[PDB]
């Protein structure tokens, strides 16, 4: 009964997404592909749900949750197919549900794949008060001599940013000491909108530019900049014996960072190994491709720059340099 | 350091379900398939793991959350192919994690797909003490024109019953009342095994017995014995019109669904819309190939009769029928 409302309920998101590869949760492969390979992968949101939670505030959180899915996803050069989600609770709130899986639609679209399929369960005893959890779980496609493995990359290489909406969906366990201990006003407004508004603001999803970029470029690696932050993340792009030159003038960390930093008492070392500090994507091409890879990354609505160059390592130093 | 330890621990467990489709999560399809079509859905194993949790013991509970999504993948003709996991908990304890895991793994290779990846996530906060919530996610694969659609079914069609392990991953909230009212000694013993190694039994996994079957015989429609017990799943494989005739003679509820009835004061209504009573699936197919079906089941390892056959239904009747 419930779960019929919902059902019913959803339907309509559903049928937004669906592509003509979906049969009838059934799909084939789509039809370009000469030897396609599979590419899947599962991922939820994090502390991001519990800020959601406290704020009450579910119409979006699905779109951080394909996100993330999908943002892995391209790394490789996979267009996304289709996308599943488990979604549990104690007691089943429709209306909060319905809105979790209307912003996973709008992921879907915004991503290119299909929402086929999904479970939602009731776990009483499990989940506190009004909690849910979401699971998220995404297959792509790629052709199988296209797949970008990194073998490519070479000292001398240009790296590209793209532009992250805010913090995505990494860094939120910190996020949420930092409004606990300065018992931040989420009301505040900064650069007008909410802190609220900042923090929950949903994750930026890659896929038509990336998909774009990847065909018209030679693309050596892409690094989609999650957890343990930009300083982290950006060495998935580099061989051995290399490290990423940052030229610390190509950009100003946005406002929300900032704002971070000084509410929360937090040091620079700390933000660069938890949050993307403005960087959604780090990507590894020929500096001769750059500038044309960014205009087409703009050109497909990113902010994009040149954000580095990749040089030869000593056998000691850190693996990124600011400078 | 914690996830560190466990990818370590359970790469084992993964390398041992790898089959030669998987690449370096990269998986081609199976060569056979002429025109494949993905089959895809996703499951958790609901109150069982709260049973689980009861009895500190998750060594068989990826089993499980491996068999619910397999078994409704076969309904289709669906061959698995891989499988990836979201395992979610307030604080990891690394041997549950791959105790769990370890488990996905079995399931997986009793399955025949490959366990290719899948997501640890901590969300301190959201679950209490020990717990742990875990999804599971599988892709199959079907030749377009052997889709197990139910188009087939026949007035005059045999029903053949394959045998359950138990309850399966179904009726838990039922069994847990059924113990805490009854405050029931789960160390009792019954038929050789304690009450609680009867109630935590892995759910069977028909996939190798199924494969076959779908191979050598015509079979109409197939329904996994899940949610809603033997009365509600049994009119899956049920045109409009026509109800599922069984012989009551057939079959003796396995003992712990009698004794979960003696203990908990449960009506047989309830017990049949909750419970299996020992039936995991039915199929739907000529009578004429039906004992050549059930011999083959039988020699795949599974229990297996000819439990009743689909007649014409009029308007009001139930469309199961014990006699
Ligand atoms: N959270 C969800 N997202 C997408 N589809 C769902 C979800 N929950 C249920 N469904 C679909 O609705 C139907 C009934 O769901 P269930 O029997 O609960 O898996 C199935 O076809 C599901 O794939
Ligand atoms: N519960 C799990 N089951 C299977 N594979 C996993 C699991 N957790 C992590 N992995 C794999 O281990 C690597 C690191 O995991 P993560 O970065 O947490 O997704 C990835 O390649 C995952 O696919």
């Amino acid at each position: 009964d419930a779960g019929n409302a919902l059902v019913e309920r959803i339907k309509g998101a559903v049928k937004r997404t669906r592509r003509p590869e979906v049969m009838g949760a059934l799909c084939e492969l789509p039809t370009k592909y000469k030897h396609p390979v599979l590419v899947s992968g599962t991922d939820g949101v994090g502390t991001k749900l519990r800020l959601a939670l406290d704020m009450k505030k579910h119409d979006t959180i699905g779109i951080d949750l394909v996100a993330m899915c999908v943002n892995d996803l391209i790394v490789q050069g996979a267009e996304p197919l289709f996308f599943l989600d488990y979604y549990a609770t104690g007691k089943l709130d429709v209306d909060t549900a319905a809105e979790v899986i209307s912003g996973i639609a709008d992921g879907c679209l915004q991503a290119g794949c299909a929402l086929i399929g999904g479970e939602t369960a009731e776990m009483p005893g499990m989940y506190e008060g009004e909690d849910y959890d979401v699971a998220g779980f995404c297959v792509g496609v790629v052709e199988k001599e296209e797949i970008i493995d990194g073998s490519k990359v070479q000292v001398g290489d240009a790296l590209i940013a793209v532009g992250s909406s805010g913090p995505h969906s990494n860094g939120y366990s910190l996020v949420r000491k930092i409004l606990e201990v300065s018992k931040a006003d989420k009301n505040e407004r900064l650069a007008g909108k909410t802190i609220g508004e900042h923090l929950l603001a949903p994750t930026k999803i890659y896929i038509k530019s990336g998909l774009k970029l990847i065909a018209e470029h030679d693309i050596h690696a892409i690094s989609h900049i999650t957890g343990g932050g930009f300083w982290e993340n950006i060495p998935r792009v580099l061989p051995e014996g290399t490290k990423a030159v940052i030229d610390g003038k190509s950009w100003e960390w946005p406002v929300i960072f900032q704002w971070l930093q000084e509410k929360g008492n937090v040091t620079t070392h700390e933000m660069y190994r938890t949050f993307n500090c403005g960087v959604g994507l780090i990507i590894a091409l020929p500096k001769d491709q750059a500038n044309a890879a960014v205009a087409l990354l703009q050109a497909e609505g990113e902010t994009a720059w040149v954000i580095g160059e990749i040089a030869a390592a000593n056998s000691n130093e850190a693996q990124v340099e600011i400078n």
